[PDB]
């Protein structure tokens, strides 16, 4: 359900699977690892990260079915993922390109940015999210192998 | 709607325990989303460092008192954390279980699990003392099942 990565080995940006919960009834649940940075090189600043969680939500759905939620990693290189469905990096990685294009170029108000909706609405910033969607696909993404430790 | 409900967040009383969504699989099983509050909507939110790790503590704590645990993440709002598990609603029992977990995390004083350049993405970015702090905190406060008022 989770695998243990180890991050020196790894080549950010890229989608990675990162594990497979199978559900009581036989339906599967995956993880997915969207890594924007490479691990332990610098982080998204915290209003940068939350921003990505508001037009992600929305915009990883626009581009996949079965989203369960898009969320920050603690370590704020990358957002967590689970899809409802079996493994499929390829799909969820086009869909995450579609997506960051649509963070890039989102030039509105942030969606959801209100003290009814949000628990930090002072906390955001969009120029930030946009930039760097941009800088991961200026880069590239790819289908990052996990490599255990 | 009933995947991610329209909470009015002005009308929460942290800490707290609810029921943020639920989302059905083709066969019929339920990933029920909770949203774990720890700090009152828009009064404060806790710093990066003890909230990761805060993920890092309750990834394994709230799996020891709670079956289907699918994961347990920072909301990037930071004033709580959101989990989502595989079964039918149970407030009731995932308060009992995050009440369990935050006194494994208050009482933590050990390293803490995964923390090295080879297992985590920003190892630096940590905070015990924190994230145990925040914990006793919620504790002190006492948690409730939290209603959701929409919008
Ligand atoms: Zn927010
Ligand atoms: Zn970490």
């Amino acid at each position: 359900e989770s695998f243990d990565l180890d991050h020196t080995k790894v080549k950010a940006p890229y989608v990675r699977l990162a594990g497979v919960k199978t559900t009581p009834k036989g339906d599967q649940i995956s993880k997915y690892d969207l890594r924007f940075l490479q691990p332990n090189q610098g982080a998204i600043d915290p209003a940068a990260i939350h921003t990505l969680e508001h037009l992600l939500a929305g915009y990883m759905r626009d581009h996949l079915e079965g989203v369960v939620d898009v969320s920050p990693m603690g370590c704020r290189t990358g957002m967590y993922m689970a899809v409802i469905g079996e493994p499929d990096e390829q799909g969820v990685m086009k869909a995450f390109e579609a997506a960051l294009k649509d963070t890039a170029g989102h030039d509105q108000p942030i969606p959801g940015v209100s003290e009814l909706e949000c628990g930090n609405y002072r906390d955001h910033d969009l120029a930030a999210a946009r930039q760097h969607a941009r800088d991961v696909l200026d880069q590239g993404l790819k289908v990052q192998e996990t490599i255990l430790l």
